């Protein structure tokens, strides 16, 4: 059929405007994607990447790699037990994981079948002309038509995807898709790259690897987590080492040979070489544009291969928009969720909106974790003549008494020494991605570094620090670092 | 011949959240030489409080670990749906190993506090009971009977009260069988049986501490003698924390208050209700409030005049009916928290010897319950609101969040309300039930400061997956206080 709207991806951003578009606005929605439920083949299904293989599951799994600090931390509060029992079963997480991704695949089906003006189809959509999305059998686009619906509007919600290094023996990694199944955990794991993908995993790999593992991250820089602020770039370097994770920084794999036992020989730039059971390409995700036949239609992309969209979310083509990772800006499920809103009140509404990609508070979800909201200190300090850096950075008492004094919980403001005005706050720790999330409401009313301070905190918490700073420890004066102002 | 008295800009009695903050404010940022008193240098017997005050000793701090401690026991429980396996028939709760973890803590804290005073010219600790002599001279004495040896004799120019608040022990048959918080913290052995008689926050986190660290066969009780615990907090809270203490295997005794209390020949203790209803314990934990320190002062010296209700009587800037007398922390039974005592006493402080006079702000204060799981709260509940506002909103969020499917403790529902002022969408009270409620409220705090309207949180985009995102998900109320009146729909 015919429909006001069609959706090309299930995912965080489409489901957003299709529900919208449907219930909000009366219109009549179709949205396509390519399984109803989560794993292989095609990893991603209803209910997008975050659902599926994104934030929902990885947070479950690191919850999950927690219990080996909360088992090993209970000693200090004199829980005893036998230490030698300890194994941490993970066939019995990804079982719990699944089943619970499952229960969420399950009820996105029961809402298309349950809401009216939205209806789902399975298979891979492409644009066939300016008001024709094509349903294939399969990605390859001279498969089987399976349905082609008219929309007055088309939305391009197709996500992102690991991007895997054209290095020889690629085919021998996995992505982070591969990583939410692996049926035994692996003993070694090289986990590539230094964000925010690959040191949650390296956690997670960390907590359930067999007797004798080693977990590696590898680094082809100097610092993981670039776009970090760097005290706490370092500081979860320290602490990811200190729980038995080998960061290599400054290097690069060259070669995957596979060996027979089925292990990976891995070859650097560098020459040097390491032997895992598992590479994990953790390196970056690129929009997912190839299989949608933007070709057809001349959907323009940029450079890095992004349906280019203006803050409206409009491409070029009038009545086809994007939203999400395929936009190629800020990937997270909650900006996407946004840009959909923003695009069915843009379409639907009678107000324009657009979504606000400055000041978004966001998460690592690293033991320890890390959040965050707004610029880092060398970025502010090219925008303002005079930034001041608040930083605190304590062992929390509760971790020299459970033993894990490595524990530093680093909260930094960074401020327009100026008016006052915070620019970004950073924070590594327990529950850093909780506290953050008010920090973001603060920055959308213009916080000052004197409304955190005169603000009366919560005590005993971590989150009162931020309450609690008055001096800066340092500054940037017109670019420069420096302990003290001048004059 | 005489010779002179050591003499002071500000004698502070009470080195505590209050008094060490006003203390050192004085000394390090205004120059001023302060003489600060408290009765024990180190925490514990006799006296409990020390050098660094109830929260130090035998308040926030100790009791934050011990509540730590007591998580574990949901943790290693919670662990099992995560894959972790072990032999669950070896685990064992030490107790004794949690205090002494706990008393190395406090007592690195205690010395390094003296250590603090050691070294900061201009700030001088007094070992003793503090009382007003007169207007300008504080006495300290041997022991809080007026009639002790003199140990000291103080010249004051102003003088700090801030001696915080003890327990209140209701006057029954049998009350010196029951304890406090106080000896709950050195207790030699977890009680098997407990009763924590109180519906405030003491009583609910001691329940929760006494929950996880009783040995086999042991049940704490909790008592109240009104109908809901947590008088105070938002009403769904209050009916979800004593769901989920039950469900964690606390008895919640509603209605219910101790009249009596007698020794059982196997020295534990028999406790008859009101109602007749009765109950044996091994320890019975009387938490139902606190009162304000102010018996050992020898106020009547000085008329320095009490509220009604008996805290010292203050104005919005700490000052008592005494020139040169101030009050600030519990001892004025206002807000009863570290933060706010801290907050006073830097006010004070920044008032009589900064140039900055300043007021401490009572409202949109956040505060915390560590119960397990712990609430977050910061401003008006509803009701009180409703009683202020002619149009309020609430949005509310409840689920048991997912990680808790997994783990199995299905009964741990997050409650997230935003309380607004629907004429103009300002956020009247924020109050939050669940894992990381505590840490999640401080921001918020900054949030009310800033006179956040439900349209900024709202705007602002979610961290995921949170607990916190759900107060940015918010956009349509659950109902409305309509003069008063509760509603789903306006009219
Ligand atoms: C491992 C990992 C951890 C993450 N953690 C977080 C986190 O903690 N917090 C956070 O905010 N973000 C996280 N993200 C990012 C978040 O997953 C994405 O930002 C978000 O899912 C983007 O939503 P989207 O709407 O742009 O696309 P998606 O949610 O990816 O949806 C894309 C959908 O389109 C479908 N599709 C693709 N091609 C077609 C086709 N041609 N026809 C029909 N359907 C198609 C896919 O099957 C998919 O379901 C994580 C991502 C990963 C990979
Ligand atoms: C079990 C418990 C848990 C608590 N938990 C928290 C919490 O989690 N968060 C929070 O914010 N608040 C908490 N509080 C409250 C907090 O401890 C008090 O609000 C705060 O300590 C009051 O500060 P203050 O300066 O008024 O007095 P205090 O810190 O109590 O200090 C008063 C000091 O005066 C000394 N003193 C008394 N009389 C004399 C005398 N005549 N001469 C010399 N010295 C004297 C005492 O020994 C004491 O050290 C808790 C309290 C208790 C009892
Ligand atoms: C408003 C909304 N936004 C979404 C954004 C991203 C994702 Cl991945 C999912 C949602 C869900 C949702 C649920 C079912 C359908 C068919 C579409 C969207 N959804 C519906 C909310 C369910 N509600 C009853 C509490
Ligand atoms: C500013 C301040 N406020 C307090 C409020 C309540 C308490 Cl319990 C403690 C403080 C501490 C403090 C610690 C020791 C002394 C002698 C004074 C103040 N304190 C000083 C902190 C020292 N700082 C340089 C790490
Ligand atoms: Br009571
Ligand atoms: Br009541
Ligand atoms: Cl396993
Ligand atoms: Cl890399």
């Amino acid at each position: 059929k015919a429909f006001d709207l069609v959706v090309i991806g299930a995912g965080s951003g489409g489901l957003e405007a299709g529900w919208n578009a449907a219930t909000l606005y009366g219109k009549r929605v179709a949205v396509v994607d390519v399984q109803t439920s989560h794993g292989p083949p095609f990893y991603a299904a209803l209910g997008g990447t975050c659902v599926n293989v994104g934030c929902v599951p990885k947070k479950l799994m690191v919850t999950g790699a927690q219990y080996m600090d909360h088992l090993r931390e209970s000693a200090g509060f004199g829980w005893e037990f036998d230490g030698s029992s300890v194994k941490a079963n993970w066939k019995k997480l990804i079982a719990a994981k699944n089943e619970a991704v499952l229960d969420i695949n399950k009820s996105y089906e029961g809402m298309f079948n349950d809401t009216e003006g939205l209806d789902f189809f399975l298979g891979w959509g492409s644009l066939e002309s300016k008001n024709v999305v094509v349903v294939r059998e399969t990605a390859d686009p001279k498969s089987a038509v399976k349905e082609r619906l008219q929309a007055d509007h088309i939305l391009l919600a197709t996500g992102s995807w690991p991007q895997m290094p054209a290095i020889p023996g690629i085919e021998h990694c996995i992505s982070s898709n591969e990583a939410f199944y692996l049926p035994e955990p692996p003993r070694r794991v090289l986990t590539v790259g230094g964000g925010f993908i690959s040191v949650e995993f390296a956690g997670i790999f960390n907590a359930y690897k067999p007797p004798g593992g080693k977990v590696t991250l590898c680094y082809r820089n100097n610092l993981i987590l670039r776009g970090f602020d760097e005290t706490i770039r370092e500081e979860v370097t320290k602490q990811l080492t200190a729980n038995g994770i080998e960061i290599m920084t400054n290097e690069n794999p060259a070669k995957v040979s596979l060996n027979t036992d089925g292990s990976k020989h891995v070859t650097f730039e560098s020459g040097k070489t390491l032997d895992v059971d598992v590479v994990m390409m953790a390196i970056g995700r690129i929009p997912r544009t190839n299989d949608l036949q933007l070709g057809n239609v001349g959907v323009k992309l940029t450079p890095k291969g992004g349906v280019q969209v203006d803050e409206f979310s409009r491409t070029n083509v009038p009545n086809i928009y994007a939203i999400g990772d395929i936009t190629d800006r800020l990937m997270l499920t909650p900006v996407a969720i946004n840009e959909g809103a923003a695009l069915v009140d843009t379409v639907f509404g009678n107000k324009p909106r657009k979504t606000d990609h400055t000041r978004v508070a966001s998460a690592v979800f690293s033991i320890p974790p890390i959040g965050t909201c707004g610029l880092i200190e060398e970025v502010a300090a090219k925008e303002f003549e005079k930034v001041a850096v608040y930083m605190s950075s304590f062992t929390p008492l509760m971790h020299n008494i459970s033993g894990s004094k490595y524990k530093k919980f680093v909260a930094k403001i960074v401020t327009n020494h100026s008016d006052g005005t915070v620019l970004g706050v950073h924070l590594l720790g327990d529950g850093a991605p909780e506290i953050i999330q008010a920090v973001g409401v603060c920055l959308r009313l213009n916080a000052k570094i004197s409304d955190f301070y005169n603000t009366i905190g919560v005590h005993p918490t971590s989150a009162e620090e931020l309450c609690s700073m008055r001096t800066p420890s340092y500054y940037y004066v017109k670019g420069e670092k420096m302990e003290k102002l001048p004059d």
